[PDB]
């Protein structure tokens, strides 16, 4: 029926985030599509794995979100959600700065 598309762009408008260390960070890319699109996250363009940071990370598919607790300076970088189904692939990038 259709390619992925962003449901709420208002949540995604702010691209640059400066947060104090120890804070929790949440990035979201609310999407729609049929079939239901999958979501994956990239850090600086590379597959972002649990082992890539001490606290790992949580993904809540129903909220199209990525969550990192107790952030540290090492967490600085680009975070890109990639949303895809049979009829297309779209992406969006946040930048995280820890202070």
């Amino acid at each position: 029926k259709r390619a992925p598309y962003w449901t709420n762009t208002e949540k995604m408008e702010k691209r640059l985030h400066a947060v104090p260390a120890a804070n929790t960070v949440k990035f979201r890319c609310p999407a729609g599509g049929n079939p239901m699109p999958t979501m994956r996250w990239l850090k600086n363009g590379k597959e972002f794995k649990q082992e890539h940071r001490i606290g790992g990370y949580k993904v809540r598919n129903q909220h199209w979100s990525l969550i990192m607790e107790s952030v540290v300076p090492s967490d600085k970088g680009n975070y890109t959600c990639v949303v895809e189904n049979e009829y297309g692939s779209i992406n969006h990038t946040y930048h995280l700065d820890v202070v």
